[PDB]
């Protein structure tokens, strides 16, 4: 069988400053 | 066969105080 | 036997503003 989804990536940079 | 690539990820946090 | 995960998925979108 065809292997698993890959590790999901990594979490985006934090947003612009307030 | 290799799986999928993982799915993108998580949204970052919110952005720092200014 | 199965196949490998898949690669390691893209980087999320950036966060929303401070």
């Amino acid at each position: 069988p065809p292997g698993p989804p890959g590790p999901t990536g990594p979490r985006g940079p934090p947003g612009p400053p307030g």
